[PDB]
């Protein structure tokens, strides 16, 4: 057995993008579209897979809460690069 992983902890969120109305700074994502991921990079690869405006679902826990809910991605970069519009702690641009 390896050491757990939990997911990926949010660390800013952009306030004009559709994330804000969902996630916050501090929260756990625990899985995006039905599975879990093993490292920041894993999720973010996944999240590139997809377009700009495709809708991604997410698990997360919130102060002591495990809530659900879907996120529309928009563009995170001057390229088209597809994103949910926050920053991770493993990053010390947006994701
Ligand atoms: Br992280």
């Amino acid at each position: 057995v390896k050491v757990t992983y939990d997911g990926v902890y949010v660390m800013s969120v952009k306030d004009d993008v559709p994330a804000a109305d969902v996630l916050h700074a501090g929260d756990l994502i625990t899985e995006i579209d039905g599975n879990a991921f093993k490292s920041s990079q894993e999720f973010i690869d996944y999240i590139h897979s997809k377009k700009v405006g495709d809708t991604v679902k997410i698990n997360y826990k919130h102060g002591d809460k495990n809530e659900q809910a879907d996120i529309k991605l928009t563009a995170i970069d001057k390229k088209g690069t597809p994103g949910i519009g926050i920053t991770l702690v493993d990053d010390l641009h947006h994701h």
